[PDB]
């Protein structure tokens, strides 16, 4: 259903479709597959948003500074998340 990045405005996000999840002790085994993608912590899928954890439930990201958070297979509907 969605794969890829739209484009969107400056400071905003675009929807982001979050579609699976996977949890191990293990840090560096852990991905969470957005907009089609598979990621890992540390990898940044859209500018500057960064994947700063991956957590049994949910994800934290940084986004320009900021943090953001989706729980497990949340989307984001896109936006600044700020408003709402």
């Amino acid at each position: 259903l969605v794969t890829g990045w739209q484009t969107a405005k400056p400071g905003e996000l675009p929807y982001i479709a979050f579609s699976a999840h996977v949890y191990t002790s293990a840090p560096d085994k852990r991905s969470v597959t957005l907009n089609g993608e598979r990621y890992r912590e540390g990898d940044s899928p859209y500018q500057g948003l960064v994947i700063e954890q991956i957590e049994q439930d949910m994800v934290i990201f940084s986004f320009n500074g900021e943090p953001f958070i989706l729980d497990s297979l949340q989307d984001w509907p896109g936006g600044k998340p700020g408003d709402d």
